């Protein structure tokens, strides 16, 4: 899941026109004003975004808009540059894993309502088919029309928690008691040094502590287990009262030395 941005960057109408020749907002013999010349557009966007398309019909508002349609508030006038392109962005979200091929098309559209929707009032229209991955990379399109440039920008984001090119690999790191990571750059679980396992919950303990009977539970550490001792664990300790004896790898036990016998092996067979 995420999302794909548009952001307009300029459009240049300097003669205040619309696609068809005409001029924006009210025509000018039915201005009561001692304007000159065209009325200025009121500009606003409309975005169509539909699976890549192959053919010349594809690029028509017409087939639909599978993945999303939507219309900007008033931009400016004829021609204005942004200065803050994100306010006035448009987002459109995605679920599932991002198709990475796309078609856009672009509209201009000029917002003088009499009796509002027609067609007429298109500014200019671009269209733009092409392949995307998840970047925060802005990729700048510019369309010289025969009416108005655009210069616009788009990416395609992932939700929060959600990497790799589909859009769909979740990740959120942690430091805490049950996980120890960070998250790569396509959601994988990245441990944090001296850590290890499915979520990077298991210390990796010292260097030599006994896999058996030494335990960790802070990176680099040898804690040892009941009856076991030395820096890394592996020496196990005697039952109190052994004598000629030793614990032959078993904590507290007193296996004798060859000719000594008893359960503190402490009686001289010969
Ligand atoms: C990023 O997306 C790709 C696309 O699926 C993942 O790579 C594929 O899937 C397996 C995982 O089971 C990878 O080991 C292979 O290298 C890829 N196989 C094919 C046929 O493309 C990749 O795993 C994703 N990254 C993460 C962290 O999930
Ligand atoms: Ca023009």
């Amino acid at each position: 899941a995420g999302n794909f941005e548009l952001e307009i960057l300029e459009i240049s109408n300097t003669n205040s026109h619309l696609l068809n020749g005409y001029c924006c907002g009210m025509p000018a013999e039915l201005r009561a004003t001692k304007t000159i010349g065209c009325s200025p557009c009121t500009t606003a966007f409309r975005l169509c975004l539909k699976e890549y398309q192959t053919t010349e019909q594809g690029a028509s508002i017409s087939t639909g808009c599978s993945f999303g349609n939507a219309t900007t508030k008033i931009l400016g006038g004829s021609s204005f540059v942004l200065s803050d392109p994100g306010v006035g962005a448009i987002v459109l979200p995605f679920t599932f894993r991002w198709t990475k091929s796309f078609t856009l098309i672009l509209q201009a559209l000029d917002m003088y309502n009499t009796s509002y929707p027609d067609a007429e009032r298109l500014i200019e229209e671009t269209s733009y088919s092409g392949v995307i991955l998840p970047s925060p990379e802005w990729k700048t399109l510019d369309h010289i029309g025969r009416n108005a440039r655009i210069t616009y920008r788009v990416r395609v984001q992932c939700a929060v928690t959600y990497y790799n090119t589909t859009c769909t690999t979740f990740c959120r790191p942690r430091d805490d008691q049950f996980g120890h990571y960070a998250c790569g750059s396509e959601g994988q679980k990245l441990c944090l040094n001296g850590w290890q396992g499915v979520n990077c919950e298991e210390a990796i303990c010292k260097a030599g502590c006994d896999p058996v009977h030494g335990k960790c539970d802070r990176p680099g550490e040898c804690e040892c287990r009941p009856g076991w001792r030395g820096p890394l664990c592996n020496e196990c300790m005697v039952y109190p009262g052994c004598k000629h004896g030793s614990c032959n790898g078993s904590a507290w036990k007193c296996v004798c030395d060859t000719n000594w016998g008893g359960i503190l092996c402490d009686q001289d067979l010969n």
